[PDB]
């Protein structure tokens, strides 16, 4: 056994998608990625999407239609990826981080409340693994705390409150209350890279939910706009904002269309491995993130598990071991204080003892449509085998 | 019948080759990339190539491992693509527009020294339609500014001048004074984008010349690292079995290239040659077909400079902005698109809105007025070339009294 973490599964109704458009007039934005993104809405119950380069490029672009900017503050969680923040400091806004619950990955909602101000412009909890946060908490605290709030731009007008924008990266297909990601928060991006349940290698989309008080076409021309330079017998353009370059090929649009059909029997499969990873590891010191809750079905990306009374040694030891039985494993996540991007930026690991406490004892395993039932077999006793070993 | 401004020439080596790596293990950034970057180098005659997601993306990152930002000046032309602009704004730098000569859309050279202050940390020449600039003047030009210089980055300390950072979008292929594009300016940004001469239909690279001043390994990772959100590992983790351990040093960027556009990339640079051979016959028919007339063309082929023949840029002589204007619509009733490189940037809303204003730049102005871009690609047949030429030249007369 040599199992991978996330391989990428391509076949070849992918690969004359993308020949198709190879030998068509349109290799960049064109009529596949309008179609993409199309289909895409329609799968995430949103009246429109913007396909993009990336999730980082939709996250990013998400802030600067609401114009977020210096002096405004955006709340993230300490326990997720780096991109997630990243962004705040990209359009000159101040993160804010706030610290998860003792059992789960999601935010302290009690200290989310503490955490806001009158700076505060956007939240962006994360759906972490594919597993949904609790929305209804989240919309009640941003209702709870709208008198903080005070819109200095045009959308943040249309809104008048804090707007929650959902990190779905992990999450294209997840529901929270039988509702798909994507129509649950203000707004949502997506993410196609390599490793991710959806893949177009690299890609992703910002969506937003029906609300009255937003124009669809006017949000989406606006998403546009500042995805190809600002621009606005046909020669003449003008330049309304000197924007960025992050729309999305039809090269990677053709390898979404294939995706988005094969995508129902992708997360049956992944539903099928994490029931037999789920079956192994019941009675052991392995806990796993649940993907099936009363509120939320996962999309099941990744297998986030951690390991009963094991410390950050023991736990590094752990995956090591993985890897000498042919099992490639990973850490979802240091949290952001550990980073020293963040550490330069004065934030401080102590102020955020829960996080940290998730990341010392987690463990992912693949999660991945070409892993055979075998192969998770061998990885549930494997795991559970080379944890109990780890020991003095 | 009808011409196009710029189709991409896509051929079945090239589907082969991103089919092959939809095959692999690595569908975004992987073995063919770096095959790319290796291959792109010695074409260039630079030691290493950064390739990215776009030349915006390019020449953006150059700014930010040259760490200018925040109350620093850099020099643009006026007569350019906004994004050799936008990205000056996006490091939060100001952007410092210089008018161009009478004759060429280079810069006036006298106009740039007058234009160079203290705050000045980059010059960012555009290669327009594949035309190298002066870089003979423009590096006689910032030696002669060096006392205003003050170096506040790591990387300004190396140079203890202003950097030359080369748009050279239209001019992967070009020479000046037979030296590759790339290895003339500082930097050079490069553009792969669907309409450009060698595309990946969205991409681009960084490079930078040969410089004992420079470590090429130490610079090709400070672009790595901010083309991937800030990521590192130690040698440690690396060598482990499981290689998962990764710290952030900077939260920054995403603009790395997949192997996908890499496979394009690759088989354009073997077909890169002949493409160019093409756009040169394409050219000097054009040449032919325009001399004595009233279309006067830019010229690809100088005592300096051999461009990679990017654009058709041409000028119609005693032509009004009424007139250029109801040209190009009469040449797509011929069934020509055409089109116009460019708008002086101070046309733009977005740069009227930061205070540049049209009236300081007179000679932009009037370069664009009666500029008219022909199609240069080679999808087009000779047949479509001769039409293209007796059409202008009857329509342009046509437009009389
Ligand atoms: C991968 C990822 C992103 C960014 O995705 P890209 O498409 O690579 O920009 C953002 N957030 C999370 C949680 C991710 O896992
Ligand atoms: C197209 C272009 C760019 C940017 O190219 P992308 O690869 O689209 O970022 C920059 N400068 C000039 C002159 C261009 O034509």
């Amino acid at each position: 056994y040599n199992i991978p973490f996330s391989p990428p599964d391509i076949t070849e109704a992918e690969i004359t998608e993308v020949v198709d458009t190879l030998r068509s007039g349109w290799i960049t934005t064109g009529p596949k990625t309008k179609e993409l993104e199309r289909r895409l809405s329609l799968y995430t119950q949103t009246p429109k999407t913007v396909c993009l380069n990336s999730a980082t490029a939709a996250l990013e672009l998400i802030l600067r239609v609401l114009e977020v900017g210096p002096g405004d503050e955006v709340i993230v969680p300490a326990m997720t990826y780096t991109a997630s923040c990243s962004v705040i400091t990209h359009v000159g806004a101040t993160p804010v981080m706030v610290d998860i619950q003792a059992d789960t990955f999601e935010m302290d909602y009690d200290l989310l409340e503490q955490a806001i101000t009158e700076k505060t412009k956007v939240i962006i909890p994360v759906e972490l693994a594919g597993i949904v946060c609790d929305y209804d908490r989240l919309f009640q605290v941003v209702e709870k705390k709208r008198d903080f709030f005070t819109a200095s731009s045009k959308w943040q007008k249309a809104f008048n409150r804090i707007v929650i924008v959902s990190d779905s990266a992990h999450a294209l297909g997840s529901t929270y209350k039988g509702q798909p990601s994507g129509s649950i928060a203000d707004f949502t991006s997506f993410s196609f890279h390599a490793v991710k349940n959806f893949t177009t290698a690299e890609g992703g989309s910002a969506t937003w939910k029906a609300n009255p008080v937003i124009d669809d076409e006017e949000m989406y021309k606006e998403f546009q706009i500042l995805s190809l330079h600002g621009q606005t017998g046909s020669w003449e353009y003008d330049i309304v904002t000197p924007a960025y370059k992050c729309n999305m090929t039809d090269i990677m649009a053709s390898l979404g269309l294939v995706q988005l059909d094969r995508y129902p029997s992708l997360l049956q499969r992944r539903k099928d491995i994490v029931d037999r990873y789920d079956s192994g590891f019941a009675g052991s010191r392995i806990h796993p993130l649940a993907h099936k809750t009363e509120t939320v079905e996962s999309s099941r990306h990744l297998y986030i598990t951690r390991v009963e009374g094991a410390s950050l040694e023991e736990r590094n030891l752990i995956i090591q071991e993985l890897a000498k039985a042919g099992i490639a494993s990973n850490v979802h996540y240091k949290p952001l204080p550990l980073l020293t991007a963040y550490k330069n930026l004065g934030f401080d690991m102590t102020n955020y003892p829960k996080a940290y406490a998730f990341f010392e004892n987690e463990i992912t395993l693949p999660l991945h449509t070409k892993l055979s039932d075998e192969e998770v077999d061998y990885i549930i006793e494997t795991f559970k085998t080379v944890s109990e070993k780890v020991l003095t």
